[PDB]
């Protein structure tokens, strides 16, 4: 099999396995750059109070019309030999029973290096050496043990880049050396050869914010291996936006459709559409797929639930709808968690048979 990745992202609704197998070791700080492998670390998928994954939730996602899933994977606390960056074997074979789940139930796969701190907290100069030499033995083990997986499977090399606690715009060298991350997967994926020299890779952002990539060259495309041209290669970012609605519950409404509903934000239907113009002309012009890794809203209201409710409807729609049509694949976030305020991202009940718990959701990337 053979799929560009224009290709592959083409009309992909797809969902995330969120704080499952990216959860730190049990009982260890998720802000914590130790690299190991404690006692206990095969656990960490309930590491932060989901349950062990089973076949019936990824067959109930697939079910619910989701038609891949992005599975978030820490690693940094599943490393037998620290100078090899060689991994546990029983956390691998972990992996590969989840990923064997979704791609035999009909879903594409993305797998990453997600909160992998020694890599995410330090893009800078005093550890860029280090820190290629690591992730490139890292991935060179990851893209080996799923080398004979078909083009289903896709690699997302990152996850967010930054300095803890910043958010904000990244120096030049934050931006040198997160540009190097990407050149370094791109490298050691390919030098593996076999199904992994035309795999769908996918690349990031400075911390998954499209607009610290997509201004003035600060995403630097890499060099693929020879003949790929950027046509096997997408740039991911992260879309929670406006914040102020899908983040931290200023508003409890969104767009021009709802002004009369309560305050929205100035950010509106115009202004993401005007932004997935933007990287289309930028990045999809240039051959490259985009992967929306992460969107989603949390699960929020002052009052009137029913109302704000129809409107993350409407938002889930727009967005998912608007980026599907330029060709981009989306995945939603959901973390398992529910309730009415931040990081209220769930939408399955993992707990109750996968009950869904926010069915506001799903209407809008799929109908009523």
């Amino acid at each position: 099999s053979n799929a560009t990745a224009q290709q592959w992202n083409k009309d992909v609704v797809g969902w995330n396995l969120g704080n499952e197998f990216e959860c730190s070791a049990p009982g260890q700080d998720g802000e914590s750059m130790q690299i190991g492998n404690p006692d206990g670390s095969i656990h960490a998928e309930t590491a932060w109070g989901n349950p062990v994954v089973t076949k019936k939730m990824i067959q109930a996602v697939k079910k619910a019309g989701f038609n891949a899933i992005r599975i978030p994977i820490r690693w940094q606390c599943h490393i037998t030999n620290a100078q090899a960056m060689s991994i546990d074997k029983a956390w691998i074979a972990r992996i590969k029973e989840v990923v064997g789940w979704c791609l035999d139930n009909g879903l594409k796969v993305i797998i990453n290096v997600h909160h992998e701190k020694w890599l995410e907290s330090r893009p800078t100069y005093q550890y860029k050496e280090e820190n290629c030499q690591k992730l490139a033995l890292l991935w060179m083990n990851i893209a080996s043990e799923f080398a004979n997986y078909d083009s289903r499977l896709a690699f997302a090399g990152t996850n967010e880049v930054h300095i803890r606690d910043n958010w904000g715009k990244p120096t030049a060298e934050n931006l040198e050396v997160q540009n190097a991350y990407n050149q370094i997967f791109v490298d050691v994926v390919r030098a593996t050869g076999g199904n992994n020299a035309k795999r769908h890779l996918i690349l990031q952002t400075y911390v998954c914010n499209p607009w610290f990539g997509i201004e003035n060259g600060d995403f630097i495309i890499p060099k693929d291996a020879e003949g790929n041209g950027n046509n096997y290669m997408s740039v991911e970012f992260h879309y929670y936006q406006p914040w102020s609605y899908a983040g931290d519950c200023t508003y409890d409404y969104w767009g021009d459709a709802y002004k009369d509903a309560g305050k929205i934000p100035a950010d509106n239907e115009k202004t993401m559409t005007d932004f997935f113009d933007k990287a289309v002309n930028t990045w999809s012009n240039k051959g490259l797929g985009i992967v929306i890794g992460e969107w989603g809203v949390t699960d929020h209201y002052k009052s009137n639930s029913e109302k704000v409710h129809e409107n993350m409807t409407y938002y889930c729609k727009f967005l998912t709808t608007e980026a599907r049509k330029r060709g981009f694949s989306t995945f939603v976030w959901d973390n398992n968690h529910f309730g009415n305020g931040s990081e209220k991202y769930g939408i399955f009940d993992r707990f109750k048979s996968m009950k869904v718990n926010a069915p506001w959701i799903l209407e809008g990337i799929f109908g009523k």
